[PDB]
């Protein structure tokens, strides 16, 4: 019964706060999420959710458990990520950027599952509890390979693919009670401009115009300028409205390197930049590659434009039952109808992408959002999650 | 074309060497590194600029390119480095070796087709992307079997494509006997654990009890296996489904069982597990299938945990026509007849077309052969078809 | 007990429908053989029940483990499947008599199987136990105050370390307090009193 589960949740304010502070206190940047995973595993296990470590590495794993229902109903997943980029309680607030992103929203649905199980809520469908590693957009490239540098490939997609499947999925993040169900994809490009010939410094030819410099670092100044302008218009041209949100796909030059600092007496013939280019769900990464290649050709430069990452974005298909259950729960607990998210929270990576890629309609929703969470807002989110499940998991599929 | 054709005729020996050397390297899933190294070094000698793209230092994909002049569609050729685990050798215009059939033979064909394209100086506006992948075979981790040694598809083609080996179209070379497919099945694996008990020391076992009521989970599992076979018989019929890219007959099989442990048998088990491979047509939700199996369990008045431990989607290629067409035209010239359609099993299985199609790269599977050997004549033809297909398609505008 | 079947195929090639005793999957044949062996076990214990001075032996059977295939490679079903049977013996049954019986269950289903023993231990009835029986009974009556009752058949149809003692010519019986969650300290002090007396009696008799 809804009425019972609410009061049960009210009697768990202290477990909620403890769970958040304990989780938020564990150091868990991408690459080193094991300890957080171990915490959540032992939390799920003490509470009877039969967790499993589901991972490609024994110190970087996802944690998957279940609240099994009586049979026949739709199954719902709750999802949050274990990685980050101390946490403490003070006057109804929990402080810590580790709580905002993303241990706070995680505590909410952990506690919501605890409330459902102890109140004996009648659920025909399963609730799937999925805490994942490697959500943040780190990726390997060049000499940086394997274990230390991996992320999304071993996170949520790996977990779902290895059994953490459901009919619908709610990804809990700091959205301030605004739901989204479109996200951007991405293509990363390594762009290497060619120049030369390289000389020992006392032999460097000057003066030469920047586009003609034997130093690829100096040509790269010109190409950076062109690519910035291209980026200013890229985001306008590929802005696109969906039912699940408006996607404004942005571009940024995330890194540059040319030469090696410990050998600078001979300037380099190569220089590389690394571009983060977001994609709306309807853009082929190759269309974008040719565009960058064209900026390059229009400057009369020669360059290698090499993709080293491609992920698709998705708009959820058939999200309405989850959207509805959530909207209804939201209106009772928060008391207002839901507002629509800004375009940045629809033009991101979120673990809705892998769920939607695998045919599990998925939206993202949770409290908060930048320094702290209101415990009241967290109890509210946990109430919403608990209701959403009681609705949706009793509908037949 | 006629030049590329004769360049290829003059590489008969390189084709045979490449296949035999590759097929001789021992490479079951889990231990594909050495095959990968062969191919990396092969691609390097031939100027294709290889890169190792892997999540592990000894299990990696290998990706290279033949760069075009600009303005064309890009085509990927793909084959897998792993094998099941024979040996490989040349004999009478045949190459013997199960590792040649699956899948170093088809691989050599397109390595050689790329060598031929590059040396004859063929004019290609688009890039040819050369992708040799690890972990194609359907091994998956489960239970205590985790990580490096048991992984496969998650670190293979999908990983390579996601990490830059993208193109407009993709041909996956496999032993298909010159019949192209562009639908494959997906899959859901289910661990089904039947509950029984209470467990007793053998001198205390209650008898007689009816099998469905036995305190021993191995004995309840005898009945459930009989029921799941019945279900499996009808499952494939009910979910048979026709696509443009082929007919999918999705089949079911119980691949493993274990209950109790052999070194402690003096107390019969309260749990017994089976592991089912259930193929899916591209349009079946894995949960629909889960509920069907859960329902077989309920119909017997048994209690069981039905736990999925693998889900992959199957796909039918969308917008395959330009590649379908380049291939068909190339095939008719080199092989001399139109392509026949593949049987339903070869459309109802896993092929690395699935990851390509999932990522929006229309992809079909095609190559010579298909059990024990390849005719070298059939290989040279496949290499010719690949070369021609690239020559057509990589000059169409994208 | 390993049942043979095959040939093994990749899942998209599995032949259906086929009757369970004829399935290429040894796991599926094994379902049928398990059923037969259970029935055989229901009667095995009745047929080989046997009364001794030291207790009644009701020898039981149980299938303690099964394994077929490997879980991390399930895309090709197995040609072999094995079960592991715990078959108790009364002291007077040759293990080979029992092996042929299981082999016969197998042949009667028209299955082919390897029936391989991997453990044999003999049971024993103590011979010449009376002096220890007597010393114990006497001590028991003084400390516990009642004469001893006879055990149920499961505690006579078990393994106990009386077997090795009796095998080596040292007459041996089993006795102590208790029996399932806890012991009464009083019952333990009683047992210790019985043991101490039994020794004072028996260790002063000449052999």
């Amino acid at each position: 019964d809804v009425a019972k589960v609410m009061k049960t949740l009210d009697g768990m304010r202290e477990g909620l706060i403890q769970t958040a502070v304990e989780l938020g206190s564990i150091e868990a940047p991408t690459g080193r999420e094991g300890a957080a995973g171990d915490y959540v595993y032992e939390w799920m296990a003490r509470n009877g959710f039969g967790p499993e470590r589901v991972g490609v590495f024994d110190d970087r794993f996802n944690v998957v458990g279940r609240l099994r229902g009586t049979g026949g109903g739709a199954s719902l997943s709750f999802n949050s990520h274990l990685d980050t980029i101390e946490a403490w309680h003070e006057e109804g607030r929990i402080y810590g950027y580790s709580v905002v992103n993303c241990k706070g929203p995680m505590a909410c649905w952990l506690i919501a599952a605890k409330a459902l199980k102890e109140a004996g809520a009648a659920l025909k469908g399963d609730v799937v509890l999925t805490a994942v590693c490697g959500e943040i957009d780190c990726e390997p490239v060049d000499e940086f390979q394997g274990h230390d540098y991996l992320a999304e490939d071993i996170g949520a997609r790996y977990a779902i693919s290895h059994g953490a499947i459901s009919d619908y999925a709610l990804v809990a993040e700091a959205t301030n009670f605004k739901p989204a169900w479109v996200e951007a994809g991405k293509v990363f490009l390594k762009v290497t401009v060619f120049a030369g010939p390289s000389r020992y410094t006392p032999y460097v030819p000057r003066p030469v115009a920047a586009l003609d410099s034997p130093n690829a670092i100096v040509r790269m100044a010109k190409l950076v300028e062109a690519l910035e302008e291209w980026a200013d218009n890229y985001e306008k041209r590929y802005t696109r409205e969906y039912g699940g949100g408006t996607v404004v796909p942005k571009v940024a030059i995330g890194a540059i390197r040319g030469g090696v600092p410990y050998k600078i007496y001979r300037f380099p013939e190569l220089c590389s930049i690394y571009m983060d280019i977001r994609l709306n769900p309807d853009t082929n990464p190759l269309v974008v590659q040719r565009e960058v290649e064209a900026v390059v050709s229009k400057l009369g430069l020669k360059a290698e434009v090499k993709p080293f990452l491609f992920r698709r974005g998705y708009e959820a298909q058939g999200i309405e039952p989850l959207q509805n259950a959530l909207e209804v729960a939201h209106r009772e607990v928060v008391g207002r109808p839901t507002e629509r998210p800004g375009s940045p929270e629809c033009s991101m990576w979120r673990d809705t992408n892998p769920y939607n890629e695998l045919g599990i309609p998925s939206l993202t929703y949770g409290c908060g959002g930048n320094t702290y969470f209101l415990v009241d807002d967290m109890l509210k989110a946990a109430k919403v999650y608990a209701m959403t499940a009681m609705d949706l998991c009793n509908r037949t599929p």
